[PDB]
């Protein structure tokens, strides 16, 4: 595949809003490896979407100063910059773990590298929602967390953590929970100490809200 030319404003913003995740290279001249760089990422990426301007007017309103690849995310309206010596040197695989790193979504699945990017982020709550991917009502709580994780947005990362994964134990242990008390809430702050956690959830909407609803309270 290959990535969107974007030829004026109201197109990227489009563009950029279309997906919970864009990657755009605003350029000032294609005589740079970052574009077939840019361009290889494509197939390797299907959940984001690719574009590319040269456009001026385009340049300007995203605050672009010189070569620059952008990652864009819905989550928390981040605009992520690799720029100068990060593009002057750039290779496929700094510019593909930097995609890997910083693809938060509404909901992020948990991994060692996603965890990166979600504790990078402007936002400083995190909510977890521990349960298996295997579990009958996996789909169901999941599609409720996506609902829930709507109200929330700017204010608290939600993040899924599979507890059907060895990995997470370690994660799920720190809370003081265990696999007969999930599905499970936890909630936290990157910078501060104080954690909750709803064992047994119902992971029902209006559950989910109360439950962040408290937490934010006073903070």
């Amino acid at each position: 595949q290959e990535p969107t030319w974007l030829t004026d404003v109201p197109a990227a913003m489009e563009f950029i809003a279309a997906t919970e995740v864009a990657v755009i290279g605003f350029f000032q001249d294609l005589e740079i490896p970052a574009v077939p760089i840019l361009h290889s990422m494509v197939q390797k990426f299907p959940g984001v979407s690719f574009g590319i301007s040269t456009d001026s007017e385009v340049l300007t309103h995203y605050n672009i100063t010189g070569n620059t690849i952008c990652l864009f995310r819905l989550v928390d309206n981040e605009q992520l910059n690799l720029e100068d010596e990060d593009i002057e040197s750039i290779d496929a695989t700094k510019l593909s773990r930097f995609i890997e790193i910083n693809s938060l979504h509404m909901v992020t699945e948990y991994n060692p590298v996603t965890v990166i990017g979600l504790f990078n982020s402007v936002i400083q709550i995190h909510l977890l929602l521990i349960m298996n991917k295997a579990s009958p009502e996996y789909e169901e709580n999941m599609h409720r967390y996506q609902k829930a994780a709507k109200l929330f947005q700017g204010k608290i990362l939600f993040i899924l953590v599979d507890s059907g994964m060895k990995e997470n134990g370690k994660v799920i242990s720190f809370f003081k929970l265990k696999e007969s008390q999930l599905p499970a809430l936890a909630i936290y702050q990157t910078l501060d100490d104080e954690w909750d956690t709803l064992p047994t959830a119902e992971v029902s909407v209006e559950h989910v809200q109360n439950f962040c609803d408290g937490f934010l309270s006073g903070k």
